[PDB]
């Protein structure tokens, strides 16, 4: 009948999978939006009294947060282990991808830009790069998960350098999110930005002509390729322990990895599919091929907590 949804997804394609989940259910969706942390706390107050029955991520570590806080309850589905991969779902069946997205570094492809030299995560922090960076707030899960994942991959005093490294070249201030920090290159405020990829997807094929133009300007390198390749993010889905519809709540996670959903994340949301029997929509076929780091996402989840004390020793937030 009802079906309480906390979700920190921030997409208008979401709204008719929803409807299409209503429609096909007859459970009607109260659909509330906010950013993750805000959830998280909200959660963690609300408790068992809480009327949320799922929590909707765009992040890998604000699930496990979740989780670790307690609030989380697994759920055992024969239809999200037949087609979500061991490696992106909770081993403990708490938490399961609905997507993945990788985090690029974008430059201006109608400028003569020379990229020789901006190859890995690594560079951004290089001081031959001051004041050419855009990247959105040390806040951002995007940019959380980041740096927990350059701490799981090269230790926490490269994770360190990197971070004070990056503050120190940003053109300006953090302003807004992914699509700001686009506007900023093709603007020619700035020569890079740290975005995930789905984003050049959405501006690409966006209704408002001016999105359309920056977009259009945006070149991709995928980080790391010489070695341990691209930071891979999920957006994924989890039941909380306070859910009251639990029916609801496993039916819609089945529903997220229906078929046509993960062809509509593709399609409408430019996000690559969990499922392996997907085709990529056609924009999204254009970003490239790329080597994706094969750490398991769980495990740069492991890092979250010494991540925001790094941003936050190195003078972010
Ligand atoms: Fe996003």
């Amino acid at each position: 009948s009802e079906l309480n949804i906390y979700s920190a997804r921030h997409y208008n394609a979401d709204f008719e999978i929803i409807k299409k989940f209503e429609e096909k259910t007859g459970i009607k969706v109260n659909h509330t939006q906010a950013k993750a942390s805000e959830l998280i706390k909200r959660l963690s107050l609300e408790g068992s009294n809480s009327p949320a029955d799922i929590f909707i991520t765009a992040d890998i570590s604000n699930l496990t947060e979740a989780k670790n806080l307690g609030l989380l309850s697994p759920v055992s589905s024969k239809y999200l282990e037949e087609f979500i991969p061991a490696h992106l779902r909770d081993k403990d069946k708490e938490w399961f991808a609905i997507t993945k997205r990788a985090r690029i570094i974008a430059y201006n492809k109608n400028t003569n830009i020379d990229i020789s030299k901006m190859k890995n995560y690594e560079d951004l922090a290089k001081a031959e790069f001051k004041g050419e960076i855009v990247m959105r707030s040390a806040t951002a899960p995007y940019s959380k998960t980041l740096l927990a994942s350059i701490i799981a991959n090269d230790g926490n005093k490269e994770a360190k350098a990197w971070a004070k490294g990056v503050l120190e070249n940003l053109a300006t201030n953090p302003k807004g999110g992914d699509r700001d920090q686009a506007r900023q290159v093709f603007a020619g405020e700035a020569k890079f930005a740290v975005m995930n990829t789905y984003y050049i997807g959405l501006l690409k094929n966006s209704k408002n002509p001016k999105d359309v133009e920056v977009g259009n300007s945006l070149g991709i390198i995928f980080p790391n390729q010489d070695n341990r390749g691209t930071h891979i993010n999920i957006s994924g889905i989890a039941m909380t322990k306070s859910s009251k519809n639990q029916d609801a709540a496993k039916k819609f996670m089945e529903f997220m990895l229906s078929p046509e959903i993960q062809k509509i994340l593709t399609d409408s949301n430019y996000e690559f599919p969990i499922r392996n029997d997907v085709e990529l929509s056609q924009t999204v076929k254009d970003f490239g091929t790329f080597k994706e780091d094969q750490i398991p996402v769980s495990k740069i989840a492991e890092n979250i907590k010494e991540a925001v004390k790094i941003y936050d020793e190195v003078g972010f937030r």
